[PDB]
C-alpha cells in the first residue's frame, strides 16, 4: 500500500501503520461491556491557526489522537471507524476554488482515500447526513485528562450532533491504553527519530566551541533534524550550559538559550526532532571544552552508572517506581564515594535525600507525544514522596512500552539550602565538600528503550563514555 | 540604557525604542479630544500554550501590540501606561518555588524593572489593588478588526476590572497608527532582519542543487537565519520549485515542501527571519540549474522591470493602488513583447488581465507582523477589482511607512483558462506562445523598503539581475 515518504534517505512508513492501530482500537472497544453494537468513533482533527489576531499563520501539526488513528496531516478533517466492522471514513474540507491560487492543488476524495488508504472519503459538510444515514447507536468521542497537563482532550462537535446520541467517557481511556503499546510499525519510526536525532546529537557535540551561544546549536540540531524530514522538534530545545544546566525544562521564552558557553562549563543538551509526528527525546551532558574535570567525571559517571544500572534492570514486570528508587540510590553512594555525602545509604533513602540531587522523575512513556499518554491510568496512583511525584507513571513495564530513561545529578541551591536546614537531612551532607559543586549544574543522561519479552532495545545510539565523548569532540575519526 | 541582545554579530536593540513608543502613544492619545484625563492604556500580554491537550509546550511568542509597546518576551504580563504622565508599569506573574528547578531564577520585580526600563513593576495578581489605588478614570483597552485576518484583537481583563470604567474604542486605531509608521530605532531591527536574511537567502542560492528537496533549502534558511538569533521565521518558509512557484503561499502543512527540484525549474523562494518581534519578507526568483533560459530570463526581467519601476514612483503622496496598476501595465507589455499577449495594452488593461498573471496584491505593510497593521483604517475602502481586490492597503504613501514591494508573473491554469473562455480577454492571449509556459510556475521579486521624505530607502540586499544570480549561484564573492 502507500507510504508516507519525504525522500532521500527519509522513512517510507506505511499507511497500514494508521489501519492497525484503528483495527486494534476496535479490538478493544469490542471487548468493553458497556460498548454497544452500532457505535461509531468520532475524532476530530486540529485546525489552522494564525498567531493572536494577526494572519501569522502557525505551521500545522496534527493533534496526536488524530494523527494515531489516521495519519491525517491536512487541517480541518475529522474520522470516523464503525467499532463493529472497522470501516473508516476521512471527512475532508471542500475548499474554494481560490484555494487553487494561494494554497495548491485542489486533490479530489479520490485522491485522498488512496492517499491515506481509508475506506470512505466524504466532504466535511455533509458529516451529518453520513452518520444520520449509518444509523448509529452512539457516537463515542474523546474527552478525558491529560496527567501530565492536566487539560481536558477536546471532544469532536458539528453542526447537528445534537441530533445522535454521545457518550464521551468510553474512548478516551481505551484509546489511550492502545498508544500505551507500540506496534512494529510505530517502533520503525521511533527508530529513525532516534537514528536522526542521535546523529544531530554527535554533530552538536562536534561543533560546541567556547564563546558560543547556546542557540547556536539549537541552530545547528534543528538543521541536522530538518534536512533529515523533521519539520518540527518534538520539545523546545533545552540547551543549558553552565549553572544552566541544573534548570531542567530551560530553553523556553523565559530563558531562551541565550548564554555564552565558557570555559570549564558543563552542557546540558536534551533535544529531540519529530518525524511525521512521532517523538525522540535524547539528553547528552559533557564539558564544553570537551575535558572532563575531575569533579566532572565524578558526577558524570555516577549518572552514566545509573543509566545503565536502570536500562539492565528493566523486564517485563518491572514497577517504574522501583527504577527510580534504584537510580536514587546509586546516585546516593556515587555522592558518598565522591565525599558530597557521608553516613547510612539506607538512612539517605529513608530521609528522600535521592530527590535534593533528581528532583524529576527517572523517565516517561514517549510515542506520538514526547510526554506520552496513559502514564496513570484509573487504578495506578502517583507517590506522594519527594521525586515520585514527579514520576509521570508509576506502572509496572509490558512489552511495546517504550520509555526515557533519563536519570540525572543536579547541584540545586534551594533543594539543597532546604536539605541544610533539615536536621534530618544535613546530617549527611558535607558542606565543604559540598561548597565546591555549587554552580555546578548538572547532568543527565537520556536514552529512549522499547521494553521487549526479555529486557530491553536501545533506540538511542550518542557517545556515551568519558573516553567516547572526549574522542569525539576533539574530532577523532571514530 | 539596558539593550536586548543576543551577542556575537547581532544587534543590540536599545529598550529605549519601546519607551520612545509608549512616549508617541501617550503624544497621539493626549491630542485625541476623546481621551479623558487621567486614563490609563491597559495591555495583556500572550499567555503560554501547549499543543492541544498535551503538556507539549510551544514556544511563546509575544502578542505584537504588547511587544511594541513594551519589548516583553515573558508570558503571563500585563502593561500599563498613564496616558497623563507617561507612566509605565508592568505586571509579571508571580511565580512558585518549584519554577527555580524547573523553568529557571525567580527574578525579583527590581530584575525586571532593569531589564525593561519601565518606571514600576507589580506581580499580575495585585493589578486591581494596584490599579485602584491610582484612581483612574478609564481604563482604554485593545479591541477592533485585523483586516488581513479578520479576526478581532483580544482586550485585557483581569479579576475585578468591572469595578472601573473601560473604554475599548479609543485605542486600537491609535496604536495601530503609530505602529504604521516606525520610527528610526525600529527601522535600525528592520535593517538588520533584512541583513540577516538577505544573507541567508545568497547562501540558499549558493547551495541549491538539482535533485534537492525544496525543505534542505527551507532548512538551510533557517539554519543561517538562527545562528543570527532569529528563533523564529516570520511566516512559514514558501520554497516553491516548478509549477509549486504558482502556488503564493506554498509551504504549508498541507503541501510542505516536499517536491524535488527538477533541472529546467525555476525556483520562488519566499522566506525572511524574525528577530526580536521584528519582520523581514524577501523572495528571490531564480533557475534550479544556474543557467536562465531564454524564455526564464525574459519572465524574470519583465518582474525585474516591474519591480524596479515601482521602486523609482514611490514617494510620499503616491496612491499604493496607482503603484499595482503600474506594475500590472509592465507586465502586460513585456508579455506583449514576448509573444505570449498580442493586441491593445491599453484594452488588455481595461480587460483587467494584469490580474491574470498576478492576482495578489503588489505588496502590504510590514513591521512586528509580516502583514502589518493598519491598511484599511476607516475610510479607506477596498478596491473592488481583480488583484487590486488583494491589495493589503490601499492608503497614500507617508514618511515611515515600511512597505513590501513584490510584483510577480505566474501562469495559473484555472485563471489562464477563465480568460480564455471569457470573450472580453481571450483574444488577447497567444494560445501558440503561452502552452511553451503552461507549467513554468512563476518568478516574484520582492523587496522591503522605507517610504522616506522624498522616495524610499531599500532594506533588502540580494541579487537581482539575470548576471548578479548567475554570480550568486556560481559561488562568487559578495563584492563582485
Ligand atoms: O519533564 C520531564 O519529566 C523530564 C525531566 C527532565 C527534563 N524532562
Ligand atoms: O499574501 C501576500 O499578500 C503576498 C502575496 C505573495 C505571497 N505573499
Ligand atoms: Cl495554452
Ligand atoms: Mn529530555
Ligand atoms: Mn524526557
Ligand atoms: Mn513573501
Ligand atoms: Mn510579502
Ligand atoms: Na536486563
Ligand atoms: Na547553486
Ligand atoms: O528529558
Ligand atoms: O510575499
Amino acid at each position: 500500500g502507500p507510504s508516507f515518504w519525504l525522500g532521500n534517505e527519509t522513512l517510507k512508513v506505511p499507511l497500514a501503520l494508521f489501519a492497525l492501530n484503528r483495527q486494534r482500537l476496535c479490538e478493544r472497544l469490542r471487548k468493553n461491556p458497556a460498548v454497544q453494537a452500532g457505535s461509531i468513533v468520532v475524532l476530530q482533527g486540529g485546525e489552522e491557526t494564525q498567531r493572536y489576531c494577526t494572519d501569522t499563520g502557525v505551521l500545522f501539526r496534527q493533534e496526536s489522537f488524530f494523527h494515531w488513528a489516521f495519519g491525517v496531516t491536512e487541517p480541518g478533517c475529522y474520522g470516523v471507524i464503525d467499532v463493529d466492522t472497522g470501516k473508516s471514513t476521512l471527512f475532508v474540507p471542500r475548499l474554494p476554488a481560490s484555494h487553487a491560487t494561494w494554497m495548491g492543488k485542489i486533490h479530489s476524495k479520490e485522491h485522498f482515500k488512496e492517499k491515506y488508504a481509508v475506506d470512505d472519503v466524504q466532504y466535511v459538510d455533509e458529516i451529518a447526513s453520513v452518520l444520520t444515514s449509518q444509523k448509529p447507536s452512539v457516537l463515542l468521542t474523546l474527552r478525558g485528562v491529560n496527567t501530565d497537563s492536566g487539560s481536558v482532550c477536546r471532544e469532536a462537535s458539528f453542526d447537528g450532533i445534537s441530533k445522535f446520541e454521545v457518550n464521551n467517557t468510553i474512548l478516551h481511556p481505551e484509546i489511550v491504553e492502545c498508544r500505551v503499546f507500540k506496534t512494529d510499525m510505530e517502533l520503525e519510526v521511533l527508530r529513525y527519530t532516534n537514528k536522526i536525532s542521535s546523529e544531530a546529537h554527535r554533530e552538536v557535540m562536534k561543533a560546541v566551541k567556547v564563546g558560543m551561544k547556546e542557540y547556536e546549536l539549537e541552530s545547528l540540531f534543528e538543521h541536522y533534524c530538518s534536512r533529515g524530514g523533521m519539520r518540527h522538534s518534538s520539545y523546545t530545545c533545552i540547551c543549558g550550559s553552565g549553572e544552566n544546566s541544573a534548570v531542567l525544562h530551560y530553553g523556553h521564552a523565559g530563558a531562551p538559550n541565550d548564554r555564552t558557553i565558557q570555559n570549564g562549563d558543563m552542557c546540558l543538551f536534551d533535544m529531540g526532532g519529530e518525524y511525521y509526528c512521532f517523538a525522540s527525546d535524547i539528553t547528552c551532558s559533557f564539558p564544553a571544552n570537551g575535558k572532563f574535570t575531575a569533579d566532572q567525571k565524578a558526577v558524570y559517571e555516577a549518572v552514566l552508572r545509573s543509566s545503565r544500572a536502570v536500562m539492565g534492570a528493566m523486564k517485563p514486570g518491572v514497577w517504574w517506581p522501583d527504577m527510580h528508587r534504584l537510580a536514587d540510590r546509586i546516585h546516593l553512594e556515587e555522592l558518598a564515594h565522591m565525599g558530597i555525602l557521608s553516613g547510612s545509604v539506607d538512612a539517605m533513602v529513608q530521609a528522600h535525600l535521592g530527590a535534593v540531587f533528581m528532583p524529576h522523575g527517572l523517565g516517561h512513556f514517549l510515542g506520538i507525544d514526547v510526554h506520552d499518554v496513559g502514564g496513570y491510568p484509573e487504578g495506578v496512583e502517583r507517590i506522594d514522596e519527594p521525586g515520585l511525584r514527579s514520576l509521570r507513571t508509576a506502572r509496572h513495564l509490558q512489552p511495546g512500552m517504550v520509555l526515557t530513561v533519563e536519570p540525572g545529578i543536579y547541584f540545586i541551591d534551594h533543594l539543597l539550602d532546604e536539605a541544610l536546614a533539615d536536621p534530618a537531612r544535613a546530617s549527611f551532607l558535607n558542606r565543604e565538600v559540598l561548597q565546591r559543586f555549587r554552580g555546578f549544574g548538572g547532568v543527565r543522561i537520556e536514552e529512549d528503550v522499547v521494553v521487549t519479552d526479555s529486557g530491553i532495545e536501545l533506540l538511542t545510539c550518542v557517545p556515551r563514555t568519558v573516553e567516547e565523548i572526549e574522542a569525539c569532540m576533539a574530532g577523532c575519526d571514530k
